[PDB]
């Protein structure tokens, strides 16, 4: 099998916050790094002020349960996805949330195989579109499909 796993950081290090994620995404059990795009770079919020929203694409090969695949990613997430300042570290700046499943479909109050929040975003579906620009979604979608009919804006690379 095969899950597309999504990367993205709120700091503005040298991958050093991604790093974290990135060997943590290949030590998953029953999986191991099989794809990973490039790193983008989305401009700001606008208004406020957001950092550099450092946002990439993943395909490990979990054979886990979507469930637990997501459970895993999200420990890496909050165990090994956190910064540290003295002896009060910070938030979780570490994201990784499970885009797809191989060819599957959950929707399910726990589980989300059809990244519900990757069909309608410009800075979640570029990554996929570097590892798969013509991703056929288990619903049947196509990454492509998708930002040619909304013609999302570009990111740069981190």
């Amino acid at each position: 099998t095969v899950a597309y796993i999504a990367i993205g950081s709120n700091l503005a290090s040298p991958l050093e916050q991604v790093n974290a994620a990135l060997k943590a995404l290949g030590d998953i059990p029953e999986s191991h790094i099989l794809t990973v795009s490039s790193f983008y770079r989305t401009p700001p919020l606008g208004p406020q002020d957001q950092p550099d929203y450092l946002n990439a694409a993943v395909a490990l090969e979990t054979s886990l349960a979507p469930e637990e695949l997501l459970n895993h990613t999200q420990r890496i997430e909050l165990q090994q996805g956190r910064v540290r300042k003295a002896e009060r570290w910070g938030p979780r700046t570490l994201d990784l949330d499970i885009m797809l499943f191989g060819n599957e479909v959950i929707n399910t109050e726990r589980l989300t195989v059809p990244h519900y929040d990757m069909k309608n975003r410009g800075f979640m579906l570029w990554p996929l579109f570097e590892i798969a620009p013509e991703l056929v979604f288990p619903d049947g979608e196509m990454l492509r499909q998708i930002l040619h009919t909304r013609a999302f804006d570009k990111l740069n690379k981190w």
